[PDB]
């Protein structure tokens, strides 16, 4: 009983964040997470704008951004507005509660201030979600809980990504989702979005490994795809940022049938 | 065959950074690592003068400094000098190696520039490691892995940790030991770092729980207490410091018997 995108974003349970999220997908016929896996302001602004159209979603590495400041994040908000999307700070948080709660809303970063979406490793058991809570619930926005990763040796598996799921289960005012290979939750509520996703079979020097779109989310059961690489590094960004689109769009219609 | 601290430094394959690192201790009589959980560059300074007598390490949190800028660092590394005291940016790397390498080298914090340690988890597998290594071997640096955590619900258990270890005697030209709660590894050139350390029972409202240094050091076997709030929210931080030194440094002295 699959329901479309636009159907889980009314979902009576369904967090604001993630309706928002499902909406623009539908609407956009998009279900692509850009990773804007650049240290150049100018570049990740670029990107922003000529790739808006094509993805539902923006994901950052702020700490990694050469030439940061508040006004960088300003300009992504407005294209973010402009050609709807999300913005999604994958900051990792995982430590204790009361160390993310500081990391989340403070700093020069202040992620907590640009950033729709943050996530967080499960690790440190469930302090790590009520404290990021603490900030983020007053101010709207959503979490994504990392229940598996992509890279070879990952620990995230078994009774971690059960572990994972409960935890999101059990806050589900303010976690939207989860970080993994495939779906590994039953509730339509949930949003699973997948790294790891190029078309050609491969990996990287540094223990990536790569399933296609297909795979991901017509075999796999996944919502949203995350591709950094894949993209960032062809010639023409907007073509291939089409393409994964493309890919993952029609993997998606094709399992709800 | 229990060794000193003095002793465990010139051991054959010991860590350039454990060496020197346990050769301070020694000299100052100090396991204390104080975690500098504030939010202000001078009173950050003002902490780490005033007790680097007293610490072997003043572990950061880079990230919560509302007022970082490189030049703090620069200061900060003059007192580590003066003082003589390693400096730990507790940042916690979890991600996969391409981007960890990013992480550590790059954008506004450049943390490798000025870390003589930082720490990693596990859960994506060594290739964190190996990304984290590509920058760090260069720069003659060491890491610490999370193979325990002190939070409620942790997840750092059983296999988990044994994964820790594996890693970390895999990676040992550049790990140097681990954040745990107890002696994890049989091998004396890791370090053995153990925060979640309180004088009196206790814990916080977002999963924090305390043992006392007698415990930590003396029961479980570690070598360095890591120890915040205990230190940082009492009146007089300097005597607070060294009630932990004291309470620390003799469990370390009857251990050794
Ligand atoms: O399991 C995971 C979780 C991630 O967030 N990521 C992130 O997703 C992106 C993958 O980038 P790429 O497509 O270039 O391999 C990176 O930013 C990485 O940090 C991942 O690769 N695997
Ligand atoms: O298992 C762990 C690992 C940590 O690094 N930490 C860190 O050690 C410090 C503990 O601080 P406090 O003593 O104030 O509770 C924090 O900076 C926290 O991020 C921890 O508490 N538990």
């Amino acid at each position: 009983m699959e329901l479309s995108f636009g159907a889980r974003a009314e979902l009576p349970r369904i967090h604001p964040v993630a309706s928002k999220l499902l909406r623009l997908m539908q609407k956009k016929e998009t279900n692509l997470c850009l990773s804007a896996d650049v240290s150049l302001a100018r570049e990740l602004l670029q990107l922003a704008d000529a790739l808006g159209p094509s993805i539902c979603m923006l994901k950052t590495h702020v700490d990694i951004l050469n030439d940061f400041t508040l006004d960088v994040m300003k300009e992504l908000i407005t294209l973010a507005k402009c050609h709807e999307f999300l913005i999604f700070e994958d900051r990792k948080f995982a430590d204790i509660g009361n160390t993310v709660k500081k990391q989340y809303e403070g700093g020069i970063f202040k992620i907590a201030s640009w950033a729709d979406l943050v996530n967080a490793h499960v690790v440190p058991g469930s302090g790590v979600v009520k404290g990021l809570q603490e900030v983020g619930l007053p101010l709207h926005r959503g979490c994504l809980l990392i229940a598996e990763m992509s890279s070879t040796g990952s620990l995230a598996t078994g009774d971690y990504t059960r572990a994972a799921v409960r935890m999101a289960e059990e806050h589900s005012e303010f976690v939207v989702g989860f970080i993994s290979g495939s779906r590994v939750s039953m509730k339509p509520e949930f949003l699973h979005l997948t790294p790891g996703v190029q078309l050609e079979a491969g990996g990287d020097n540094l223990g990536q490994q790569y399933n296609s779109p297909q795979e991901v989310i017509g075999k796999r059961g996944s919502d949203i795809i995350i591709v950094g690489r894949g993209i960032i590094s062809a010639a023409d960004r907007l073509e291939a940022a089409e393409m994964y689109r493309k890919a993952a769009w029609e993997a998606y219609l094709s399992r709800l049938g």
